[PDB]
């Protein structure tokens, strides 16, 4: 069988997506989203096994879709959810490490800005500095949603690696000098492109390591925290 393909990487008929998405690295986890606070639920996208669904969310029209590790995987998905399907607002719902000393595992990061080893960003400005930043309007909803849940949050700068396994001597103190607070590997390639379409991106992870301590999350851990940073977004969607 064959169906049209609206891009290379997603066979979702235009307008099958919300013009608000989540997007988690795990596509399992899109569908534990999906299956377990939305309704109305449909699953609009298994091409590569990144699912994606479409629903609601106390009535408002919400998507989540799978988006894969690293830059390269993220940007192919936006880039496409925001020119092809024309999407508003895409907050990405992540896991991630920490080398601060005074953030701790389980915590839920809402993120301002994110730094990176990768060259995608010098790219699109000229070989320069180009930040990439979340939309201000966006990270507000997040932490005043987290506010409102009574769940506490730190707030601030990501750095995004091309490198999980990483061999870069120095790098940790340098993060940890200027209160880099999550280390993942997506953000910063994501709201550069929500930039370039004039729509809003932000990033809410949990912390499941601490890279200096080597202090891990249980798997049942795991589950509390995403419970709360996952009823933080949803929350926040309401706002945006
Ligand atoms: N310690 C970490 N270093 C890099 N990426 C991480 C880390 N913890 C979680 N992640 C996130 O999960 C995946 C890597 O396991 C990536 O999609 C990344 O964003
Ligand atoms: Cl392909
Ligand atoms: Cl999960």
């Amino acid at each position: 069988h064959h169906h049209h393909m609206a891009t290379p990487h997603n066979s979702a008929k235009v307008g099958d997506f919300a013009e608000t998405v989540l997007m988690c690295g795990d596509p399992l986890r899109a569908k534990l989203i999906a299956d377990n606070y939305l309704e109305n639920a449909k699953q609009v996208n298994s091409v590569r096994g990144m699912l994606g669904f479409t629903g609601t969310y106390k009535g408002k029209p919400l998507s989540v879709m799978g988006h894969g590790m690293g830059i390269p995987s993220i940007s192919i998905y936006a880039e496409e959810l925001y020119n092809v399907y024309k999407v508003k607002t895409i907050i990405r719902v992540g896991t991630c490490g920490t080398v601060d000393p005074n953030v701790h595992v389980r915590d839920v990061c809402i993120v301002t800005a994110s730094g990176t080893d990768s060259n995608v960003n010098r790219m699109r400005l000229l070989g320069h500095d180009f930040p990439a930043t979340a939309n201000f309007e966006v990270v507000s909803a997040l932490v005043e949603s987290a506010k409102a849940l009574n769940i506490p949050t730190q707030v601030g700068k990501a750095y995004s690696t091309d490198i999980f396994y990483s061999k870069e001597q120095g790098l940790n103190e340098a993060l940890a000098q200027y209160h880099f607070i999550a280390v993942e590997m997506e953000s910063a390639g994501l709201f550069p492109i929500a930039d370039y379409y004039g729509a809003r991106a932000g990033c809410i992870c949990t912390v499941s390591d601490h890279i200096i301590t080597h202090e891990s999350a249980t798997p049942e851990e795991r589950q509390t925290s995403f419970q709360n940073m996952i009823k933080i977004a949803l929350e926040a969607t309401l706002k945006l």
